[PDB]
């Protein structure tokens, strides 16, 4: 009866969620910017496992190397004192003005040059930190008019960029793998690598593809008004889920960034049951913002409340897995024959296979009924606990 | 000052298309079924090199081996006195109520079965008719709850479905490849492998991944409301632009199959311009629905115009390719840049080049602006014959 | 501890809807059409209230004015065998080709007065089996193109023709309102009168503005990504909430109609807390579709869904607004004072108060945080019975 | 042969538009301030009329009343150098963090209060400035969560205060009337009065419904999907059309300010047509963001862009209706029909027209194709310069 979070459960946020101001395209900040030394404590306090990080949300971009030196310190010492973890980094190549067309398919070369250096020195941070995981979000990569971009001259740039910084992490020994974060559009007016994918099918064209993954999340799917789970699937299938960042979102719009939990309630539900039966090991990170109207309070409360709904939602899913009349209802609806193979009698057999066709009686299948509204409103019923 | 079409521009329909009864989900036919052969000598009168089908056009389902031979006989008379081509074909895996929980990744095993052999026979009966393409559209894989569709079961059982037809193609011999054609939902909930994206990735878990590649459609993926000309850039960066389906959609919405041109006007110009510089040689195949507001002469008119209106953007793309105004703002943007490699000089001589990072200016770099509306403001007034 | 419904909870649902024969676009029926008395009986068993029905499902198109007599008269005696009522009423202006273009507002004059004749002839019927409120769906009233309707003078006719139903009923003495329900697109590319301000804005330019009101249904304004509870907020406000339509919709998309509770979850939890707050005295109308996947036990299982879901969320809502910890929060995030003047003392008075302007502190204001997650946490608690 | 604007056009620019410095949410400014007098200057040198502003752009928040006065001033030279004129005028109700629960509907009273006062300030300065409508676009109105406002009380406060800043004008004398600008989210989750539809409802409950009228922006209808071109001849209908913001956008997504032309092409066209031949006589009101991509030579290119697809649109559309092959058509598809009464004959003489119900020959009705796809290639034709 209780859904209070330990560090066991590994949820991590991002320092520019909780740390988020709350300026927008509209209006000003409401909220005064957060010290990460003080977002590290509060989060620990609150059962979270640890933190993650844009390189210009530690070391404010222009500083000397010695000022660096003293912001990674007081970071540092703040995770020694909580015993925090850093699973994850990633590079800020969208806020400055020099990326306003990209960083590593930005139309003018000396740019591209220096996003790579930029993320290059940032993996040494990461790796230093202890991260598994390096997230590429490419937000200001794409265009908003067609004849700005050859998509073709600027997947070869994304390629490029990659297989650098593959070769990169090879030739230093890293042991540090990388997930592309896709976003269908928002801050350009198209972004490439739009969905999962787009990201996944890219991948397979990069030089040691065994190095990257991708890093997907709640909002950016269902802003193209895709199913989140059956994309997260489709990325387990591939052996590719290497990360995930969790939050809710109300449709096609704006990128909402809401608490997990919040916005599609039943996909999140669904996430969460394929996340635990498929056993994701990897962190629940939250990228979620909390809205401008809040305080401080308000901050702690929102982040408290994405653990809470996640362990909400796990509790249910359990429950209804575990339900002996939901998995009669599962074999009603033949998910058991779902997961048996089509024909691992092999082609010839199945050529031959008189019932597959000559002999199919297909009126008798055609009248079977699936029963798949029974099974969903037994899922219903599970997840509001109104299971008799 | 001409837009008449010739066979030699490639122009193919499908037989459904210019069939189409006008029957919708709240109403009834408005017109009357076409015979085939009627369909088509009427295209070829209009400048069409050919047609496309599904098995069921064909053959009305459930034929007995006799009449079929007949409907076959009648269908290949029309297209020795016309001259017209089959280049592709595909099955019905959707109509028949035995479909009702898809055909590949049905969760019945019989019914999968029968899937595979009523595609195997039209294999068949494609390459006869000498089609280079075989179109897949999993119209009825997916779900609308849940916890009906395993997921990764059901790609299992997509990548064994799609495995067995390599074998079967590569055992008989046959020279024909295989065109996925995705659509994000309708008339499922959720459809499987629901954009470009998600199909190229899938591929490349095939056995075979050279066998297969995929046959987009304009409207699906605006109904995702992707970029259609990215996905498309994307799909030939790959090697897998197969066959393409043109159509007109009028964004977030149900699958209207508007007539080529209608709908995203500036997306049919930019995709023309991507097709034909990028030398796209496949047919130029319509998938489209004359409303069912028009008679029989309205599906001619509606036919023409999808032909008409690919040449006019033929011409105003070439016109602004060729453009010498247009060559300089190109150049203006850096679109030259943006094709020449990043770091040629290699990983090393990157991280030791000062100009890269240490002595950057990104302050000037950024100041630098894009010139991309005035660019834009060309292909506008190229595209509406306003250029001086 | 029950969710057992009673006609005491006022459940109706449409003929059309359990009847729902499994026709898709894309797809042929896979279930027999059902007898409107078996619908209900079989309804009354699970506990409706009654039923609706457009003239067409209950008296088949053509039927000669003796077999009506005869379709009547059976119907009649099911009512009174089961005590089942008929509170609503509606037309069937778009399943008939002749509506290919609209009923009252075709292009063509002698259909517009075919349709309305249609639907005077029904409105009698109506009165007769004893409804309160006649339906009015434009479903065919739009268009695909931009020229093919001039819009101001579309409007006009459709003036015209509910004015003269407005005269029809005055001048027969009848007690019966009519609501009109929005659709933005489907099947038509655009629907007039799109969303429910649209309706209510027409209905004050009605000659009798007091006979005409709006009946919403909750996924056709979801198809617009607007938010249903707000809209059927702004219906009450204006005292033209007349019916309403229950259901669920995944986003934006083609018209799903799955069963209520389905769909957004949250959403149809915030309807249900304004329905019952707001004491909305009206029918709780289903308009769903058991999808085609179901044999007819699917078919009254996702019936009886929609009755469980709706009274799941009535227990939900009422607990959260009874509990004190949730009154609490709300005074916190000033609900209180949402609903005070802004300015009783006045126009003059407010002008002088310095302490609007003048003095007013901007900063302290401005600090003052919301608590709207925190609210919103305790919402989605209830919501889960996760309330401590 | 010439697309030059000149003042008697009508076109007008907030200064807010060609002022964007760029930030977005994801990126700071790229651009620096720009004074608005050179604003102006350089916009009449373009061939503007006027401009528009709110007045935070004008006179900076906190401004003694002795730094206003000034910089009135120097705005008014530089109208009085240019011959420009301000035909609207607005109020920033939205930035400051005070607003971000609202202004007219925040949940404080005391923040309601100061909303009313700051935008009655302006109306002052407005009407001294020779502004004829006084636009409100309550960007803050709404929520992010449903707890978080009762609507209906949310409207009472709306209503409220539309009403007293009518009596305030009208207690002056003012010849000013209101405008009321939807948008249906961002930087709200769901923002209230979401479409041109649900405006012009709620005026119809105003104190004194005469004095407001809607402006509608094309790319805030399209972020709900709808059709901007209808909207705008339902508001013509109405009577409520007193100003408008012309832009692009591309879909369901953020709020993008394209300029005009780009986006949904076709929509523009009709558009054009539609406030040309219903001879709509107020600002052709540009509000659009030049993309960040830019510097100011973009930003005067893209300025110049607005107004120069506007007048090729406007030349297309003339010549479109002038063309009597098309006024030919027009009557094909029974366009002079919609025009004319559907009963001018009344009630009783309708009752009794058997031709209108007893004898209408609904097959022969159903057979006439409507002629709309021919009419539509006839349109496309014109929009690209194609015809013959
Ligand atoms: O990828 C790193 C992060 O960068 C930005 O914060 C994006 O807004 C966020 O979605 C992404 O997760
Ligand atoms: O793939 C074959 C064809 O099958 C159906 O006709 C689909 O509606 C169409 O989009 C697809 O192109
Ligand atoms: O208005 C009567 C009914 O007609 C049709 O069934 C529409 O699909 C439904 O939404 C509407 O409620
Ligand atoms: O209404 C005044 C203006 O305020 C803001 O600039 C809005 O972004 C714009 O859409 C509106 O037109």
């Amino acid at each position: 009866m209780n859904y209070q979070p330990t560090p066991e459960d590994r949820f991590t946020f991002g320092l520019w969620t909780v740390g988020w101001q709350g300026r927008d395209p509209f209006g000003d900040a409401t909220r005064r910017a957060l010290d990460p030394v003080e977002s590290v404590r509060r989060l620990a306090e609150l059962g979270a496992h640890g933190v993650t990080f844009h390189d210009d949300d530690l070391i404010p971009f222009g500083s000397s190397d010695s000022e660096r030196e003293e912001h990674v310190k007081r970071f540092r010492q703040a995770l020694d004192d909580t015993g925090m973890k850093v699973p994850m980094a990633t590079t800020n190549l969208f806020t400055h003005p020099v990326f306003k067309d990209g960083g590593f398919t930005a139309n003018d070369r000396d740019v591209r040059r220096y996003a790579l250096r930029k993320t290059i020195r940032n993996i040494d941070l990461a790796v230093e930190l202890g991260a598994e995981t390096y997230v590429a979000w490419g937000g200001r990569e794409g265009a908003e008019s067609g004849g700005a971009k050859d998509v073709r001259d600027a997947l070869d740039r994304m390629k490029e960029a990659f297989d650098l910084l593959g070769e990169y992490v090879t030739s230093q020994g890293y042991d540090i793998r990388f997930a592309i974060e896709p976003k269908p559009n928002e801050p350009r007016g198209d972004i490439l690598l739009p969905t999962v994918g787009h990201a996944l099918a890219f991948i397979e064209r990069l030089e040691r593809p065994e190095l990257y993954g991708v890093n997907p999340e709640v909002g950016h799917e269902q802003m193209a008004g895709l199913n989140f789970p059956h994309g997260i699937a489709q990325a387990l299938w591939a052996g590719k889920l290497f990360h995930i960042d969790l939050n809710g979102q109300n449709g096609i719009k704006y990128d909402q960034d809401l608490r997990f939990g919040a916005g599609d309630l039943r996909a999140a539900f669904w996430l969460v049951d394929l996340l635990e039966s498929a056993g994701y090991s990897g962190p629940r990170h939250f990228d979620f913002k909390p809205p401008r109207t809040e305080d401080f309070d308000g901050v702690w409360a929102s982040a408290a409340g994405c653990m809470r709904n996640y362990l909400i939602l796990k509790e249910r899913a359990a429950a209804f897995r575990a339900d002996p009349e939901v998995q009669e209802a599962l074999r009603a609806s033949r998910l058991d024959e779902l997961a048996r193979p089509t024909a691992a009698d092999g082609l010839q057999a199945l050529l031959d296979d008189r019932s597959a066709f000559e002999e199919f009686d297909v009126d008798a299948a055609a009248a079977r009924g699936m029963a798949f509204e029974r099974l969903d409103q037994l899922a219903m019923d599970h997840l509001l606990g109104a299971r008799g």
